[PDB]
């Protein structure tokens, strides 16, 4: 929401301004927390119940670095892409 006055409980909340780097497997699918309430950041633990919000599943191609976002308002979910730094 562009509306900074309220948080709503359905809105997404910050975990943290900055990515969680987490080495991936391959062909293994990762459950992104859209919602950040999840305490095992940046994964689903299932405490988006009651908001509305929804994790996002991730299955990466290759073994890697993934840095998923842990703000929640990368426009590329759910990787960072920057957008914790104007946030
Ligand atoms: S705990 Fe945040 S999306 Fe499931
Ligand atoms: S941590 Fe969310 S865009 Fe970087």
């Amino acid at each position: 929401g562009s509306s900074h006055h309220h948080h709503h409980h359905t809105d997404p909340v910050i975990a943290q301004k900055a990515p969680y780097p987490v080495t991936v497997e391959a062909g293994k699918t990762y459950h992104w927390c859209a919602c950040g309430r999840s305490k095992a950041q940046p994964f689903c633990d299932g405490s988006h119940k009651g908001t509305g919000l929804a994790p996002v599943a991730y299955t990466p191609d290759k073994a890697g670095t993934a840095y998923f976002c842990g703000c929640k308002a990368s426009k590329a979910p759910p990787l960072c892409d920057g957008t914790h730094k104007t946030l």
